[PDB]
This record gives C-alpha cells, structure tokens and sequence, in this order.
C-alpha cells in the first residue's frame, strides 16, 4: 500500500509501434560508432521534448521536436521521434536523456554511448 490513486485516473504506459531493439526499460545502449533509431508512436502522436542531457546533468532544449547536441540530433515528426548519433572518437564514454511528455506520460529514454578504444 502507501499508494493512493483515482479508481479510473492512472496513466498507461506510452505504446509504440516501432522501437530498436538496443531499448531496455528506455536504456538505449551505443557503440563508438553510433546510430539512428525509430520510436514510432501509436497511442500519444502528440508531445514534445522536455529534457536533454549530454554530460551527466540535464540542460535546456531550443524547441519543442527539435535538439541539435552536436554529436547527438533529435527530430519529432508527428509520431515517429527520431535519434541519430554521431561515432565517438574519445577514450571516454558518454551518456544522453530524451524525456517527453505526452500529457499523462512520459517515456524517459536513457542513451548510454561508449568509448572509442583506439
């Protein structure tokens, strides 16, 4: 118990009709090389980007389908929100978030890019 909710007021989760296959639970892992993927959405074709994170910590987003991180791009098209992800050519690994909003949900997913062992 120590819950307590409206008997029909909950939110679903959000529902997709295409994902990438690097999702666990919105961990999306990458390679030093990069890639896209596709988040096709069925049930919430309205929403907008309201986080970033490039550097361990959250930081702020010049629209609201749009990000441009430099290594790292995001792009809403009505319901498919895209990611394309620059290859890392450090020693170091990195990390990135994409929350949105879809009024009652949200889906945080967790990028998780690592190092170049060059």
């Amino acid at each position: 118990g120590c819950e307590l909710s409206d008997p029909d007021g909950l939110a679903d989760p959000m529902k997709w009709s295409k994902v990438p296959s690097g999702l666990k639970n919105g961990e999306l892992k990458v390679e030093a090389e990069g890639g896209s993927s596709l988040f096709a959405c069925k049930n919430y074709k309205s929403f907008w980007i309201s986080s970033v994170k490039e550097e361990g910590k959250f930081k702020e987003n010049t629209s609201y389908k749009e990000f441009d991180g430099g290594w790292y791009l995001v792009k809403i098209e009505d319901n498919e929100l895209k990611v394309i992800i620059n290859r890392n050519e450090t020693n170091a690994s990195r990390s990135f978030t994409v929350c949105v909003e879809a009024g009652n949900a949200f889906d945080e997913f967790k990028f998780v890019q690592d190092a170049a062992k060059q």
